[PDB]
């Protein structure tokens, strides 16, 4: 799907993200959408235009959708469904004394329905995190930013190491071998519950990434939030297994959420 820029109208800034400048603009004078505009040097370029197609079938009502891309001109153009409410940790710090324990648990059904999905179509996030879910006008969250990550050019972000690499949401064997999987992203999504259920925390907090590392590895894992019952602890827990082969599917994950709210 490549988009004539000619559809494409600008509006308003939404700020920056790993590939530079975002913008709210309007397709064909109707749809709203969100367009990144590839900063020079920040991506792979060749690389992402090579695999585009696979990103291009990917279509989930919890997913962000793809519009599609701009690649005749530089800066790339990447252009997405728009999200009202922005990315859910500010959401979730924003509006954090309105939230009731139910809303807490569809938040995190939207973004396993997701990923899901995106299991099915072994289709890995590499990423996921609150920062890159969105929230509509409606309260409906969406995964975000799905398989970006591939195509950072910044070794503070690519490296295990580095300031930007998202440690406090990596399993051991990411923080080790770099051993990206389904169930990286089922560990991911643990701390994504967790994110939600302390309204917007820091996960971490007060520890450097170093310490983050060192304590998981030997065992440590984060504390249940007050609004956790310990049904839905078990099951943030569950994505937390040393060993990632007893960590559960998302298929598992969503059961067990739709059994939770069936009890209440
Ligand atoms: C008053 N409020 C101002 C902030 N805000 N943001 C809104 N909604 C959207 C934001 C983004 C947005 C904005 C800044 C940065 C990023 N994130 C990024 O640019 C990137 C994230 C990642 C993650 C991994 C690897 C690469 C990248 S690039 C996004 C998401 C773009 O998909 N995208 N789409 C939206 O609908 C709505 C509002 C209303």
């Amino acid at each position: 799907w490549e988009i004539d820029p000619k559809d494409l109208t600008f509006l308003k800034e939404l700020g920056t993200g790993q590939f530079g400048v975002v913008k709210y603009g309007k397709w064909r004078g109707q749809y709203d959408v969100a367009i990144k505009m590839i900063k020079e040097g920040s991506m792979s370029e060749d690389e992402f235009i090579e695999e585009a197609k696979v990103m291009m079938n990917l279509s989930h009502e919890k997913l962000v959708q793809l519009y599609g891309v701009c690649t005749k001109q530089r800066p790339i153009f990447i252009i997405t469904e728009y999200m009202a409410n922005g990315c859910l940790l500010n959401y979730l710090r924003e509006m954090r004394h309105r939230f009731q324990t139910q809303q807490l648990l569809e938040m995190c059904k939207d973004v396993c329905e997701a990923m899901e999905y995106l299991e099915s179509k072994q289709f890995l996030h590499r990423d996921l995190a609150a920062r890159n879910c969105l929230v509509n006008d409606q309260g409906v969250v969406k995964v975000s930013d799905f398989g970006l990550s591939r195509y950072v050019l910044d070794d503070e972000y690519t490296s295990s190491v580095g300031s930007k690499f998202p440690v406090r949401w990596s399993p051991p064997e990411v923080l080790m071998y770099s051993k990206f999987s389904s169930k990286s992203d089922i560990w991911a999504f643990g701390v994504l519950m967790w994110e939600i259920y302390s309204l917007g925390k820091m996960p971490y907090e007060r520890f450097t990434n170093s310490e983050t590392a060192e304590h998981i590895a030997q065992g440590l894992r984060l504390y249940r939030p007050h609004l956790a019952s310990e049904k839905v602890y078990t099951i943030m827990y569950s994505c937390w297994h040393e060993k990632a082969d007893e960590r559960p599917t998302f298929k598992i994950l969503l059961s067990n959420i739709l059994d939770v709210m069936d009890e209440n």
